[PDB]
């Protein structure tokens, strides 16, 4: 995240980092006791979750590691295509219990509305050219964007993908490298997935582009139910 400024350990309760053995690599946010949603594109091998976590070099005597124990995308999801339905559910291996560090994040009852406040956050760099990674989370507020600002931004970005588009119009806070799946809340709804994006990070005209979860709504409903069958809005 860059134009931010450290999280408070108490403002990021949702927020989940996915590591290996270089290091963290995604975020994603915990949305019931045992199941993550994240970008597809955060898919990888060899892999585990952190949950509350705030500082990566001291712990929190009761932070948390789980195993991905079953992973969903979409089965209507076009492969090569990085911006269609970029979004995954994760099973954890075992469920979490709730603190001050770690705590579920709803599922939105309802889209929401150009020009609301949203909250980003993630270890991602905190610099917009060199990579600068923090051992704390960043945190940053940026708008909510009409979807036009996003279409003239990127050539390649189709009307058909089911997106949000966040930032500043003008730039200078962003997400950016590293924050990939994390949660875009706005007015403390969780709205949005961390799935594209320009660098270097922040420039005027070319803002985040999110997954809109309000539309999976049903499909991640459905396979939390059991319905593993289930598919995705086209
Ligand atoms: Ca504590
Ligand atoms: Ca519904």
């Amino acid at each position: 995240v860059i134009g931010g400024d450290e999280c408070n350990i108490n403002e990021h309760r949702s927020l989940v980092a996915f590591f290996n053995s270089t290091g963290f690599f995604c975020s994603g946010t915990l949305i019931n006791e045992e199941w993550v949603l994240t970008a597809a594109h955060c898919d990888n091998t060899n892999f585990q979750m952190k949950l509350g976590v705030h500082s990566k070099k001291v712990l929190n005597e009761d932070e948390q590691t789980r195993n991905p124990k079953e992973k969903f995308i979409c089965p209507n999801k076009k492969n090569d295509e990085v911006l269609d339905k970029d979004i995954m559910l994760i099973k954890l291996d075992s469920r979490v219990s709730n603190s001050e560090h770690i705590v579920p994040l709803s599922l939105p009852s309802s889209p929401p509305s150009v020009g609301s406040v949203c909250h980003i956050m993630g270890w991602g760099s905190i610099t917009p050219i060199k990579v600068t990674y923090p051992d704390v989370p960043y945190c940053a507020y940026i708008n909510l964007l009409d979807d036009a600002v996003c279409q003239a931004g990127y050539p390649e970005l189709l009307t058909e993908y089911r997106t949000l588009c966040a930032g500043i119009l003008e730039g200078g806070k962003d997400t950016c490298g590293g924050d990939s799946g994390g949660p875009l809340i706005c007015n403390g709804q969780f709205q949005g997935i961390v799935s594209f994006g320009a660098h270097p990070c922040g420039q005027g005209l070319k803002p985040g582009v999110y997954t809109k979860v309000f539309d999976y709504n049903h499909w991640i409903q459905s396979i939390i139910a059991g319905n593993t069958t289930v598919t995705c809005p086209q």
